[PDB]
DNA sequence: TCGCGAATTCGCG
DNA sequence: TCGCGAATTCGCG
């Protein structure tokens, strides 16, 4: 990539290193390009944060609690920046999932189901609690013009693309990527609007029926299609790219720091 | 209640009917009380309808579709009217979900955990899957000033007060709703902004953080905190709530069928 | 301690 | 057939 970010994407595809320990790279790269700027890496964000912020939109919003000490742990933690307000404003957060084990059944002679007569697996829908995280951030980003909500799918859940799976047996196993015994991808479809995958979603949208005006907050959903693992340094590009355009639409509040320091 | 709507409701009571029935139930009390308008029940709506209704709103969104005839399928059903122009309107959308049997477990003499020695289980988070469909619904009506999606907790993860629970060896096993063990009512919390929970919050708010303006869709959240299963009859008369109030939201466009017909 | 997260195996039309 | 939903048992700091 562009100079330091070709470096850094080499050291997270050396190591293999796991979404969290991406976002604590993204933070260093960000601390590089950005030296009179502050930032922060946080793996969890309680209950009372998320209704105080809702509370300074709405008087009668984020007044329920019933756990006094509940919180939300995005496995790939949440990146912050500091304004010239003095004031945490969040640039990152990340999730990984997992779902469907059907190539790895297949690799092997392993048959499951009920009977252990069938090559696939009817696929679950675990993967629908996303939904839940990407409603908590969205409600403490309420008042942001941007949402940088990055989700990593990985599975043979996700395909976007037909793939043959040899066996031990020497039998191949063909798999389709539109049947709906698999794919669960459209399970996700509803966090951004149907809009296009795999992109940076990260700048609101603001559309309108007949003279009303909504801010849409759609989630940043990347998979890979082709049932393989994730790349580290594909990761940490995306993310570093998502992180870059955080900061652009905070730009007003961080000027006098990059100016002034 | 009022009415004819004591007499459905001591039907309701008498069946113990499930919410997939009470809602076909509510569709005769509302056929009924408005014979001039036309009501119908659906048990489900593909995702080909949601991504048509997506696009009519801007032409960028509800654009990704990978499996052709996925669906939703709420266990409540959905209930519709024709207006004016002879296009249904959602009216309402129910669901019911179940989590937690530690009542079952002390009532009896048994005992969970690996060990087999634990009078609690630690409660799952399957429940935050109820997000997804509240999050299809809100893209099928963002067109709409409401949103009547009303949602029925049941079992020991979502108590709101404590209770006394005695096993067949004599032992008061005590209970207390406050408890991050067994407490999942949080898990839930942000499909309406920490609005109060047992309560019709079918009509959309409009906040704005500074000149922008956005509309809120909160979903209605009912829960049994006494620990006990649902009672039918005040099932009905919650979801003939949340119907009537659509109406109402929906009056502009009804006003030619209870006039000139 | 207490409170959050992994994601799976099948039943049902 | 194919595609959606139930919701659970524990590991981890």
């Amino acid at each position: 990539s562009q100079g330091v970010i070709g470096i850094f994407g080499d050291y997270a595809k050396a190591h293999d290193l796991a979404v969290g320990e991406v976002s604590k790279l993204v933070k260093k790269a960000l601390s590089n390009e950005y030296p009179q700027l502050s930032f922060r890496y946080r793996d969890s964000i309680k209950k009372t944060e998320i209704n105080e912020a809702l509370k300074k939109i709405d008087p009668d919003l984020g007044g329920t609690l019933f756990v006094s000490n509940s919180s939300i742990k995005p496995d790939g933690g949440i990146v912050e920046v500091k304004d010239d307000y003095g004031e945490w404003r969040v640039v990152l957060v990340a999730e990984a999932k997992h779902q469907g084990k059907d190539i790895i059944n297949i690799r092997n002679g392993l048959l499951v189901g009920k009977r252990g007569d069938q090559d696939l697996m009817a696929a679950g829908n675990a993967i629908e609690r996303s939904h839940k995280n990407i409603s908590e951030i969205a409600n403490f980003m309420l008042s942001e013009s941007h949402f940088p909500y990055v989700l990593f799918l990985e599975g043979s859940n996700f395909l976007t693309e037909n793939i043959s799976i040899t066996r031990p047996d020497g039998r191949v196993v063909n798999l389709e990527y539109n049947s709906g015994i698999l794919n669960r991808l459209d399970r996700l479809t509803a966090a951004n609007y149907g809009m296009p995958i795999n992109s940076n979603l990260c700048i609101n949208k603001f559309v309108n029926h007949k003279d009303k005006s909504i801010m849409l907050q759609a989630a940043s959903i990347y998979t890979q299609g082709d049932g393989r693992e994730w790349d580290s340094k594909i990761m940490f590009e995306i993310m570093f790219d998502i992180s870059t355009t955080s900061l652009r639409v905070l730009g007003r509040d961080l000027f006098e720091q990059l100016t002034s320091k």
